[PDB]
C-alpha cells in the first residue's frame, strides 16, 4: 500500500466543505444544499512523483475531539462573503491545537466562493491570518473548480514536511 494521508475538512456552515471534496472526488458541483452529518471519501492521487493515498473526513458545520484527535492535516475553510466563517477560524484551530496537545499542526487556510461579487472578507486580512499562523492560503471556487486540486495537494505537502520535521 501507497502512503495513506488522513485528511479532515472543517468549518462553518454553508461555507462549501461537501462542494469543494465532491469536485475533488466526482467532478462535478451542485447547488442544492444537503446539510452533512458525517461523510468520508477516499482517493489516490499523485503528488510530487508520489501515489498518495487520501482519506478525506467531510465534517459538519454545525464528533469534534475525536475527528480532531485522527485527522494528520487540516482543511480549513471559510466563505468570502461570510464574515463570521472567517472569525470561527480561530476558534477551530485553538480547539485542534489542545487535542493534539501542541502548536504545530498541518492546516492549510481556503477561502471559497471566490466566484461571487461582494466580498465581505477581503484577501489581505486572510493572508494576514495565515501569515500568523505559519500556513499556506489559497483561494477557491467549488462552482468552477478553481483551486480545489490546489488545496487538498498542498494540504498535503504540509503533511509531508512536518513528518520531516518531527523526525
Ligand atoms: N457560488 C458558489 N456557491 C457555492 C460554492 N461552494 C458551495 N456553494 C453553494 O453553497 C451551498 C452550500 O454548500 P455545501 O457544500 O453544502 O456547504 P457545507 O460547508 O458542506 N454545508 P454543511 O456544513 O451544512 O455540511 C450550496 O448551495 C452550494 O451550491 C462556491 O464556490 N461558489
Ligand atoms: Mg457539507
Amino acid at each position: 500500500g501507497s502512503t495513506e494521508y488522513k485528511l479532515v475538512v472543517v468549518g462553518a456552515v454553508g461555507v462549501g466543505k461537501s462542494a469543494l471534496t465532491i469536485q475533488l472526488i466526482q467532478n462535478h458541483f451542485v447547488d442544492e444544499y444537503d446539510p452533512t452529518i458525517e461523510d468520508s471519501y477516499r482517493k489516490q492521487v499523485v503528488i510530487d512523483g508520489e501515489t498518495c493515498l487520501l482519506d478525506i473526513l467531510d465534517t459538519a458545520g454545525q464528533m469534534r475531539d475525536q475527528y480532531m484527535r485522527t485527522g494528520e492535516g487540516f482543511l480549513c475553510v471559510f466563505a468570502i462573503n461570510n464574515t463570521k466563517s472567517f472569525e470561527d477560524i480561530h476558534h477551530y484551530r485553538e480547539q485542534i491545537k489542545r487535542v493534539k496537545d501542541s502548536e504545530d499542526v498541518p492546516m492549510v487556510l481556503v477561502g471559497n466562493k471566490c466566484d461571487l461579487p461582494s466580498r465581505t472578507v477581503d484577501t489581505k486580512q486572510a493572508q494576514d491570518l495565515a501569515r500568523s499562523y505559519g500556513i499556506p492560503f489559497i483561494e477557491t471556487s467549488a462552482k468552477t473548480r478553481q483551486g480545489v486540486d490546489d488545496a487538498f495537494y498542498t494540504l498535503v505537502r504540509e503533511i509531508r514536511k512536518h513528518k520531516e520535521k518531527m523526525s
